[PDB]
């Protein structure tokens, strides 16, 4: 309840209690080399030859540690002389022909079995750039999920993606298997009863083997373990703290001490292997109900002792013994004589100052985490900037005019008599 | 022995008494920057100048927390001014040819000069991949090896692959230095025992530095600590607990009560650091000798005490103060009055309900990690389809009729008289 | 002091005394997408498809454990067909310099626009790649700093990057504002009270949230926790142990046995929710004070207590209950009787064997974790080597014959008459 902060009494812990034992166990069977295309292409080869090779400088160690655990006669002759040396200026025009003709086909298939010769190179890169960029995403994700197990021989707490992936997904079915409920997963895995250990490595297959060990827990209702501490208060005698147990578990009407040595703590749950209870005191489970004219008190105490403690990010003092000090909201702290002892927490104080130190009731600190990408821009000497084109058409113009002037030639035969 | 379990003792647990000291220190220094090849080619100087970027980003942190702490005769003239024509279309075909063999051979060192520089350029990309890919794999390969140290200053429980380094690959000698067997390895390391941490971190080298520290354990055989609880039994008294202390240490006839403060527990080893024994009352030593008609009961106990407990995934009940109902295979379970304690485990049982739980004694959970990698198809446009060929042909045929129609021409000549 | 060591009484721990609560919150927000380029080029697709897919696959287990919790006449004729027949054969040699003209026209934009295609393909190769390599240092980035929290819901110890991102760098403010002093953070980070636990996931941002816990402390002075252990030294009764606590806390002249079951220790740091002390014989604090005559032994012993502990990497032990025989350097070890019990660390000795046991006082581990970086060449059948030279001289030689021989024929028509 509330009214047994009246005698310096305060609970600190609020926990259900379960009953837990290690009889689920699980393989979990991890395909370090992941499924290549049906392709099969031999492009890849590169970033794989790599990847298995740090495989194999990463898991060693951890296989190693398991392996082992007439006078115009002159003319019509000259004429002869004049054609029979122009046929042979035109035969060669011919051999520069047929032979630069040759010059062209022969650069056909050249650029022709070099683009395509590059056409199966940019299809490589490409290929074992998505490789080696897929196949390093991998690794990083491994060494994530199951860190604990490579990093260790020994048990290791499981992550959250490998008991997901034990699960096959399906994570609600898991947990009613091992008696476990959705808001009870957090203080669950955060208890170490889901270890995994690795026990069978292959360094050829590169396929890694983990040994998984589950709890099953049956939880206990109507039944809660308290945790109670205590300050001092003046009494009757003066200066005493009030008698109560530390921990304590209560069932309808019946109250008894909690020995927790056979149990795991958590935030909210506690997992036990047993259960031991003992008998308290008459004026004890008197008091834990209410009367807390019941308590009995006792001088057991130093000088040095401290006149306040800590609970969930406050701070619980007795103001009648020890000045309180409020700093950001000024002014000294007490309260109604309902209550012995004074809580101070982030509702009613930012910063406080008690008898020797300053504790500080409240802070905010909020921060990003990101990443700014900038990529380089490599100007790329390839490109295609040919103008051959003033020549080309001095050309396609040239010819046209040797059309022309050969049609005057053969048009002055036109007008031939004989 | 195993009478002992007749009066509600039952043993839990039995490990191996070890005597250690943190007296062995190392320094494992870790080279960031890999070893570049000896090419000293600035063409991997893109992946490095990243990566080198992001240790900075990953490190400085760490290093921070450390650096603060006639009538024919006008026919004899119509030929000249035939031919003279005729050598005027000879001509510009010359100069069309001779500007034509230009625009070709510019052409040529043209694409040679892109092609090979083009050489040079995929060359260099698959420099960089190889580069970019291994320069990875050895980012997500010292988060593995050297996370735990990385991720905090203090000392953290060292990883295998980091210990392995240590020795150099020589693991049965390091062993051997310490005093540790081959089967202890694996609590050897769950233990704490062989912790490590960042010592001097080099901002410019990448160079990190780390102190180890392991310790020197002494076995002792012999000797052997085994852990001891007990249950519920009715005797003389009504409904009692048997007497027993919880750890214990035993040499030949020697048997006392073991203080467990001084050690550090396992699964099957325990580490300490001193040995504290008890003497324990005659009475005692007889009944865990075998004299079961020795031990001593008492009602030290409540109602809320539970008649059971869990050990080893297995659970150790009185099933005559409470109705073992066995679900899988149905039927109620008991044990012969020479136990006093029956125990439930699988060989016998799936599936258990008891007096307010119900736990599940059985469970198999078999799955399967990989992933699937598909490459895809990225369509180059780059393609070697220059067919010139229609074109080309029609020259090396037509310069065939060009070859005969002047063959007609020059043939016509030798019939000529003068 | 250093006299206390006369009576068996050995100080084994020293540590400062400090009050801490959970009363700082914070919220560190992750962007698992980097900022991309403001260029917003889809050529960095690839690289990214693959990262986000990897991200889900990594982080929605995670998120799920938050979401559910004449006879010349004949001559003069023969002249003509002779002319008009080698106009016959230059008519052809133009249509197939017409057509070649083509030919290579047609093949200069080709190639053109072949090396024009290339030069945009290595420019993506070279944008997808460096991306590739950035964004896998990034994935290999956060499962470092972010690890702890990925891999578990519930509170883990936080990483210093991620407590020095939180911080926004400045350290040396967030240290002041919980009361943290510089030479106390190795301490503060090794004790589990800078915790945090991730909170809310989306899948389609990917951006990750997590709540973070920081205490606020708050150091006492002239106040130092002592812890103190005690062996076997021979005396009035024979055979005995000094009855000392084993932690106290003084304060000027106040000597109080300390109750560390509030405090979180360390290993030069006591971090306590509350401080609980209790008045010790005067017998007592006479000795701890130099006043050794003042203490009381007992014989709370047994057989096997050990005569000797460890003490930081060091053995004291009782040389003259124990013959301590040092193996290194050869000799029996031995303390002047103003020292009842001999301390036997790395400055006197290297190996001891003590009644049972054989530490190792000494021992150096240096090793180097490095990689060697190999690349290869892949040789690239691309290659600029086309040497259409040979058949070009032929055709720039071969015009100029073609030239000359037009020459002589042009000329000897300067030889006609009429
Ligand atoms: C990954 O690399 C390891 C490197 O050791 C390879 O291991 C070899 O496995 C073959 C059989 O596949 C054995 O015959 C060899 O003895 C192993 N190498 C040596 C010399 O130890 C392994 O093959 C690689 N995995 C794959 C499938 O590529
Ligand atoms: C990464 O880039 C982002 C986006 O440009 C930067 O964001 C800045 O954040 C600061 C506060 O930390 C603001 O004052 C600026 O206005 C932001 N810039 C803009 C234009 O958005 C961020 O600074 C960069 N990160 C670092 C530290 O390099
Ligand atoms: C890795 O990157 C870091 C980034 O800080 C580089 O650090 C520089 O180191 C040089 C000496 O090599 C110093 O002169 C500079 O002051 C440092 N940079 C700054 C401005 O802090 C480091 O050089 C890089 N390592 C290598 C070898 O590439
Ligand atoms: C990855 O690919 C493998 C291989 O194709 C798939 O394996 C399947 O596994 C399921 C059971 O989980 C079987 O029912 C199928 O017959 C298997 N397929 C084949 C053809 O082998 C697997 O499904 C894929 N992984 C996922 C979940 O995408
Ligand atoms: C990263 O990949 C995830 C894969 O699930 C994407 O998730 C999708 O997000 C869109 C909105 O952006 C939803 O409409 C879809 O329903 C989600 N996919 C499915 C079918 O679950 C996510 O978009 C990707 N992130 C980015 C920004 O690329
Ligand atoms: C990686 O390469 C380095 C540098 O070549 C090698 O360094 C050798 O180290 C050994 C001792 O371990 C020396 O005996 C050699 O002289 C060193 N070699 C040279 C030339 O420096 C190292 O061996 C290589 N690492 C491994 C194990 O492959
Ligand atoms: C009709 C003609 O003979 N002229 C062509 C013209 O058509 C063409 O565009 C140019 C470039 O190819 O060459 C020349
Ligand atoms: C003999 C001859 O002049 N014809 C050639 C032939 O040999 C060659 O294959 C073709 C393509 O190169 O051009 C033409
Ligand atoms: C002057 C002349 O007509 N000869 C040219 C020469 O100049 C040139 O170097 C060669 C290769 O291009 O072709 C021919």
């Amino acid at each position: 309840g509330r009214p047994l902060a009246a005698a310096g009494i305060v609970v600190t812990g609020d926990k259900a209690v379960n009953i837990y034992t290690s009889s689920q166990t699980g393989s979990i069977i991890v395909k370090l080399l992941p499924n290549m295309p049906k392709d099969k292409e031999a492009c890849a080869k590169a970033p794989l030859e790599a990847y298995n090779r740090t495989l194999t400088t990463l898991l060693t160690p951890l296989g190693d540690s398991i392996r082992r655990i007439n006078q115009n006669a002159a003319n019509i002759l000259r004429l002869k002389e004049s054609i029979t040396a122009t046929n042979e200026a035109v035969h060669e025009v011919t051999d520069g022909l047929s032979q630069l003709a040759v010059a062209v086909g022969k650069m056909q298939q050249f650029v022709n079995d070099q683009f395509n010769n590059t056409a199966q190179e940019l299809d490589c890169i490409k290929i074992t750039q998505q490789v080696g960029v897929e196949l390093n995403l991998y690794l990083t994700e491994l060494t994530t999920v199951f860190g604990p197990q490579i990093t260790s021989p020994a048990l290791t707490q499981l992550t959250i993606q490998a008991l997901y992936n034990l699960a096959g997904g399906n994570m609600d079915y898991l947990l009613t298997k091992l008696g476990v409920g959705n808001n009870q997963l957090s203080s669950l895995i955060g208890s170490g009863l889901i270890t995994g250990n690795p026990i069978l490595y292959d360094s050829q297959t590169q396929l890694l083997g983990i040994q998984v060990t589950l709890p099953s827990v049956g939880n206990l209702n109507n039944m809660r373990a308290t945790y109670l501490e205590t300050l001092s208060v003046s009494t009757t005698k003066g200066f005493a703290s009030a008698l109560v147990p530390k921990v304590v578990t209560q069932v309808g009407s019946v109250i008894e001490e909690l020995d927790t040595s056979y149990c795991i703590e958590t935030d909210l749950d506690l997992y036990c292997t047993r259960i031991v209870t003992f008998p308290m005191s008459p004026g004890i489970y008197s008091c834990l109900n209410g009367n807390t004219s019941a308590c009995m008190y006792s001088k057991t105490e130093g000088a040095l002792t401290t006149p306040y403690m800590t609970l969930k990010g406050s701070v619980i003092a007795n103001c009648k013994m020890t000045t309180c000090r409020c700093a950001d909201p000024p002014g000294i702290i007490s309260q109604n004589y309902g209550e012995a002892v004074s809580l101070i927490d982030r509702h009613s104080c930012n910063v406080l100052s008690l008898d020797g130190i300053t504790l500080r009731l409240s802070g905010e600190f909020d921060a990003t985490y990101q990443k700014n990408i900038s990529i380089l821009d490599s100007q790329v000497i390839v490109t295609g900037n040919l103008d051959i084109s003033t020549e080309l058409g001095n050309v396609n113009n040239s010819i046209s005019n040797a059309l022309d002037k050969l049609e005057e030639s053969n048009s002055k035969l036109d007008k031939v008599n004989v």
